[PDB]
């Protein structure tokens, strides 16, 4: 039999099977194939195009075809148009969603199929889903490099545009799954998916630099890419990658992320262990479930209540519905990767639980049920009884991506085709060609990390440049640079904005946000004009740390690392460095002098550097081109004055002198008068901006950050750090120390999370804001660069933080009054920090410590997983400081390993207002966990009051040392945190007297 | 957990026969009676038995 049997063979089963049912209205396919059904989902129809071009590339391999590839080739084309217009039939909602990014705005993804409209509200589906549109994304530009034609004219390309610009912000907002459920409640909250974020990551680093013409195109058909958006994707899905999501500790629908629909995951290690545990956890005799505890459409599942309700999951375990799909998918990708036993192994599954029509035609059905009989029978003996079909199973009704995926896994394993033909623009390469691929791995190979960094030394000032020349540092003021520009990073931004704007639709083109180091280091070409951009760390900065040397070197070491180990394109990276001669400012010209040494000499923290002049750098290297625009003490108290009158008040601020009086006149006048008030010295925003700036000269850090706190400003920042916290685990809590506090769980705009910092400044103080600006980015810099010193760290708050730092800094002053926060500077505050962040020591009051620990909530590694199998081992529960925790609902509702019960011990925990108090009540809790699980015979009789061991301890350690030290009976158990937990009478041993004694009674 | 001298076992006797005295007295109100039959009476395991308090002199031991 010649190949025509087959392939003819191959064109009926598809006939009879996947293009019946197409619409020739739209091209798209339907989601049932009975019933009249007026409902399409976007991932079926796609997969289906893409099974049909994937024929359609085997047939074309005859001269006699008899023009069959032309039909599969032209109904691709003709669904490809159709998804396309459809797409581009909802033009608001793309607009909207690129500002304010909710769920109202989403853009649909579920619609009419006669016409191509909206038939179901978006409170019933939710329609927000990214991954669609990324698959949507990758396979278009898969099927155009391949040779087809589906784009028109440069209205699409502008479309395309703004589709990447919307997609490149989906690392922060969540998403509703795959599965549409999100999370396993199922009650109507959206979660991050590693998933969907590698799609988005894969499709990003595809559609860069690309023709879309296909083979024609000049200046009209590429697409442009930033870095930075897709450096925070793969942080979002390294950090992520090990959990699908904080609900789910593993699901089914990982596999297509990492198998041969993506290719994202190169790590081979951890994408072994990752297959081998979805492997053993997700197993079945038919197949694969899609993940644990899941009553998706089984015999207990009923057609009445859309969200399930509290502790059904439970119930529902033991059931779960079976799809033989992902056995295709298991055999997809060990085909790519040659290992024919799996091959086998898995046709040899999968033969005998295929079906067959009435001509013998084989059939996949969607989902496997357990008859009402085998409800209890079937959770003793796993597997033990046999299911039954389901309905799209013997006539009647198919599973269009069942088949589809059937038809190309059987294609594969025929080896009618090669890897090759079906991946043209080579998603995955083998071990031994990963070593000048680009955006994925570095010349010098995947382990090795030597790359060299251009720097360009640049100076400012003619004097600053004779007066660095006369100490031996070599510098160029740019005045010799005619040929070069030197331009801001505003002038990228306008010109970034400038670009993508359609007349006919209504389009704002991309959005004004800064732009990263990555982009700045490289080299543009405006209206032929070079252009050279520094970082914005060396620009002029309205707040006060910049004014501070040693924090900017760190800040350029840091962004040398950064650089380092952020960096993949071809070509030395280049790096522009500005000296202002208002830097060296007397006797503070020492440590730049040190750093330009170190700089000369070569290697900065085992950083290798280069420097020379500008104009050899430029040349003989790769200029990116630019074409788009050429088409297109004080004396002054508050009380006191606040009732003076306004005249006094002006006579006072034009006749005084001090900084201190003058900030909190002009205070007391825009607090009384208003903003828009006229003054000496021009209106009130001008006068407070102009002291503002002098103190910033003068350096006094508490007149300027006074000044910041009238400024109204904040820093461009936040939003990375607050959301680096939340994909760790952390969760961020802004508020006062003793105030009200705002905790966030979920990711926020910047207006709001703005709007209610500044509400609570207004309510409690004057200088704080400034003051946990500080501590955050100090935070977020120390776990970025450092990320084990906050080890057991869950709530993070910034007023006990300070807090703890006051008192830590009043002990280090003793007899000396304590030195005022306010007036630290920058260096001082960030050495106080990492000494007070530090894991700490013996020699200081034990007091102390436990202070610290408390106030920093420490939690002890291992202590969520001993208070799980107490409670399991605790049959009343746990009562402490009046909270109660029944046993029954958390049993009924939670698992080992889920982060739900981890924040409602947390929360029943934080109740206790003294840290130390709860540092003590936790080493209590470890103990009791320690003495039960190593004996088993001894269990609880009834709940236990951690209150009244505490107390008891607290009795019997004061008979203790009333017999050694005779000491009286004293109030309150300061001596015992003053005790150490350990030594010849420790706590521990007293924690295990009580322990014995609740046992023997 | 190390023993720092030699153990008298006619000691523990003693504190373990003393302490279900004290117990009795607590509930049954039985005054001081010589002899250790009731204590050989009481069975080792059950909601009281000797080996609680032999647990209870063992731990007072070891602890000074």
């Amino acid at each position: 039999e010649t190949l025509w049997d087959k392939l003819d063979h191959y064109y009926r089963i598809v006939k009879s099977t996947l293009l019946l049912y197409q619409s020739p209205t739209t091209g798209l396919f339907p989601t049932k194939t009975c019933g009249g059904d007026q409902k399409a989902k976007i991932q079926d129809s796609l997969y289906c195009a893409a099974g049909a071009w994937a024929l359609a590339l085997a047939y074309r391999r005859i001269d006699d075809d008899k023009g069959r590839t032309h039909e599969l080739e032209h109904s691709a084309i003709k669904c490809m148009r159709g998804i396309l217009y459809c797409y581009m039939r909802q033009a608001d909602k793309v607009q909207q969603f690129k500002q304010d990014p909710r769920p109202t705005t989403c853009l649909h993804s579920v619609f009419n199929v006669h016409t191509g409209d909206e038939l179901l509200s978006y409170e019933e589906y939710g329609h927000l889903q990214i991954n669609a549109v990324s698959l949507y994304l990758l396979y278009l530009v898969e099927m155009i490099s391949s040779g087809l034609q589906i784009i028109y004219n440069t209205d699409e390309v502008s479309f395309i545009q703004n589709l990447v610009f919307c997609v490149e912000r989906v690392y922060r907002v969540p998403d509703f799954g795959v599965w549409e459920r999100g999370s396993k409640y199922n009650n109507g909250s959206t979660e991050l998916h590693s998933s969907s974020v590698g799609l988005a990551k894969a499709a990003l680093e595809a559609i860069n630099g690309f023709n879309l013409f296909g083979n024609q195109g000049c200046s009209w058909s590429v697409i442009f890419v930033d870095l930075d958006a897709h450096n925070r994707n793969r942080q979002t899905l390294c950090s992520l990658l090990p959990r699908e999501s904080r609900s789910h500790n593993t699901d089914a629908a990982l596999l297509p992320c990492i198998s041969y629909p993506a290719f994202a995951l190169d790590d081979e290690v951890l994408f072994s262990q990752t297959l081998d545990k979805v492997v053993r956890k997700l197993k079945g005799k038919y197949g694969f479930k899609r993940f644990l505890r899941d009553g998706y459409r089984t015999s207990l599942e009923d057609p009445n209540r859309c969200y399930y309700k509290p502790a059904e999951i439970k119930l529902f375990d033991g059931i779960e519905c079976e799809f033989p799909i992902f056995f295709l998918y298991m055999m997809i990708d060990g085909v790519f990767r040659g290992n024919p036993k799996q091959v086998q192994e898995y046709q040899d599954l999968l033969t005998p639980v295929l079906h067959h029509t009435t001509e013998g035609y084989p059939v996949v059905p969607k989902y496997y049920y357990v008859p009402a009989d085998f409800v209890e029978y079937e959770k003793n003996n796993p597997g033990s009884q046999k299911r039954f079909p389901s309905n799209c199973g013997r006539d009647g009704k198919l599973f269009l991506w069942g088949q589809a995926l059937y038809i190309i896994a059987k294609l594969l394993a025929d080896e009618l085709i090669s890897p090759k033909d079906i991946d043209p623009v080579q998603r995955y390469v083998p071990l031994k060609d990963q070593r000048n691929v680009s955006m994925r791995f570095s010349n010098q190979g995947p382990l090795e990390n030597d790359l060299v960094v251009h720097v360009a030394l640049i100076a400012e000032s003619q004097r600053l440049q004779v007066f660095l020349n006369t100490y031996g540092i070599q510098t160029q003021t740019p005045q010799q640079v005619e040929p070069i520009q030197i331009w801001p990073q505003q002038e990228l931004v306008k010109a970034y904005l400038q670009l993508g704007i359609n007349e006919k639709l209504g389009l704002s083109g991309r959005p004004d946000r800064p732009i990263g180091c990555l982009g700045t280091s490289k080299i543009y070409r405006i209206l032929g004009k070079t252009v050279v951009c520094y970082p914005i760390i060396f620009d002029l900065s309205d707040f006060y740390m910049s004014q501070d040397v040693f924090l900017l070197i760190d800040d350029i070491k840091n962004a040398l690392q950064f650089i380092k180990q952020y960096w993949k394109m071809h070509g030395r990276p280049l790096f522009l460095v500005l000296i202002r001669e208002d830097n060296i400012r007397g006797s503070r010209f020492n440590p730049i002098l040190d750093m330009l040494a170190a700089l000369k000499k070569g290697i900065i923290g085992g950083v290798k550097v280069h420097v020379d002049r500008l104009q050899t750098l430029i040349s003989g290297a790769v200029v990116e081109q630019l074409d788009f625009l050429r088409i297109s003490q004080p004396d002054v108290n508050i009380s006191e004055w606040k009732d003076k009158p306004t005249h006094e008040i002006l006579q006072k601020l034009n006749d005084c002198s001090c900084l201190a009086s003058q900030a909190i006149l002009l205070g007391i006048l825009l607090k009384r008068e208003g903003p828009n008030f006229i003054t000496k010295e021009g209106t009130v925003s001008d006068h407070i901006e102009r002291v503002y700036r002098r103190a910033g000269s003068q350096k006094l850090w508490l007149a300027v950050r006074y000044g910041a706190a009238f400024t109204q400003k904040f820093s461009s920042s936040i939003a990375p750090h607050i959301t680096t916290f939340l994909v760790h685990g952390k969760q961020v809590t802004l508020g006062a120390f003793g105030h009200e506090e705002e905790v966030i769980s979920n990711p926020l705009s910047p207006r709001v999370i703005q709007n209610i910092i500044y509400y609570k400044c207004n309510t409690h103080d004057e200088r704080e804001a400034v003051i946990q600006q500080e501590l955050v980015i100090h935070i977020g810099w120390i776990i970025s660069n450092n990320p084990e010193l906050f080890s057991g760290m869950l709530k993070i708050r910034i007023g006990w933080i300070i807090h703890a730092m006051e008192y830590e800094l009043q002990i280090r002053g003793g007899d000396k009054p304590a030195l005022d926060l306010y007036q630290l500077s920058p260096s001082e505050v960030k050495q106080l920090l990492l000494d007070i962040l530090q894991p700490q020591q013996n020699g200081r009051c034990w007091l102390n410590r436990r202070q610290i620990d408390g106030s920093l909530n420490r939690t002890p590694t291992g202590f969520y997983d001993r208070v799980w199998q107490i409670l399991e081992r605790t049959p009343n529960g746990i009562i402490v400081a009046g909270k109660h925790l029944p046993q029954q609902p958390t049993l009924s509702d939670m698992t080992m390993y889920e982060m739900n019960f981890s924040l409602l011990v947390e929360d029943t925990l934080g109740n206790i207002d003294q840290p130390q108090y709860r540092q003590i009540v936790v080493e209590l809790l470890m103990v009791v966990s320690i003495v039960l699980e190593r004996n088993p015979e001894l269990e609880f009789q009834d709940k236990v009051d951690l209150d009244r061991l505490v107390k008891e301890a607290f009795n019997e350690f004061q008979k203790d040392q009333s017999r050694l030290k005779e000491i009286e009976k004293q109030d309150d158990m300061t001596s015992f945190y003053n005790t150490p937990p350990l030594g010849k009478r420790g706590t521990c041993s007293y924690l295990t007297k009580a322990v014995m004694n609740l046992l023997l009674e």
